[PDB]
C-alpha cells in the first residue's frame, strides 16, 4: 500500500534546468497536474529524492520504488544503473539494473531498496536515488515518480 | 505542478484503527494500490500528516490540498472545518470550511494554506491537518491524498 508519491520536480536531477539535457512535460496523473522528466542525453545520470525519516512510521518495513519508461530514442542502458537508499546514519542500501534489455514505451517499476526505521533512524534526512556517472550517452528516460510502500 | 501525494495511511487519524469509527479500503491509484480512509462516524475528527521541511525547496510557494468525498451516509457538516498547516517555528496558517452544502459521492479537493521556505524554516516538521473536535456527529467522509503542489 503506497503511502507517499513523489514527483521529479520534487527531486535533484544533475543537468535537470539544462534543456540540451532534459525536457520536461506536464501529463494528468488521476486528479493532478504532475511533469515527467525526459531525459534526452547525459553522462552524468543523477536523479535523487531528499525525504525526512520522520515523515515514516517507526518500526515498519518499507520499500521503494521509481517509475520509468525508456522513450524510442532509448540508448546507452547497457551499463550498471545505480540504486540507493540512504539512511539518516549514513549506511546505504545499493543495488543495480541493467535497463538495456528493457522494451520501450512501456511504464515499469523499479525497485530501489527497503528500510525500516527503528531508534536513532527515525527522525534525519532519507536519501532515494540512481545514477549512472560512466562516460557514456544515456538517452531516452522518462521518470513518472518516486513510491513508497508499506 | 503537484510535488507530493502523501495517503492517509502516512496520516495520524484519530480512531483511525477503530472499526467502530472508521475503515479503510484498497483502491487503484494509477499504477499504485492505495488505501482510502472512510469516516463512519465520530465527534472527534482529526487528521495529520507531518513531512519535514527540508522535503521541500526554499524561498518558493507551495499550497496543500486535501482530495476528499461525502458519503451517501453523509451528515453532521453544518459545522467549521479547520485547516492548518504548521510550519517548524511553530507558527500556522488556519482556515475553515463547512461542507455541509457539499454534494457527495463526488471528488473534491479542500486547500488548506500555502508556505514558502526561508531561513529557520527550511528544516523541521511540517504538519498538514484538518480537524472538528465539536459534540456532534460527523459521519461519512472519504479520504483520498494530501496534495502539496507549487
Amino acid at each position: 500500500s503506497t503511502h507517499y508519491l513523489a514527483f521529479p520536480r520534487a527531486s535533484t536531477i544533475t543537468w535537470g534546468d539544462d534543456t540540451r539535457y532534459w525536457s520536461w512535460a506536464t501529463v494528468d496523473f488521476s486528479s493532478y497536474a504532475i511533469e515527467e522528466a525526459r531525459l534526452l542525453q547525459v553522462s552524468w545520470l543523477d536523479c535523487r529524492w531528499s525525504m525526512d525519516a520522520s515523515d515514516f512510521k517507526q518500526d515498519i518495513w518499507y520499500n521503494a520504488s521509481v517509475e520509468v519508461m525508456l522513450t524510442s530514442n532509448a540508448s546507452g542502458w547497457n551499463v550498471p544503473l545505480h540504486l540507493e537508499i540512504e539512511l539518516p546514519d549514513g549506511s546505504k542500501q545499493e543495488s543495480q539494473i541493467v535497463l538495456a534489455g528493457r522494451q520501450p514505451n512501456v511504464w515499469f517499476k523499479i525497485p530501489i531498496g527497503k528500510f525500516i526505521l527503528r531508534g536513532s533512524l527515525t527522525s534525519g534526512t532519507i536519501r532515494f536515488g540512481f545514477y549512472n556517472h560512466e562516460g557514456n550517452w544515456k538517452r531516452g528516460l522518462n521518470i513518472r515518480t518516486l513510491a513508497i510502500q508499506a
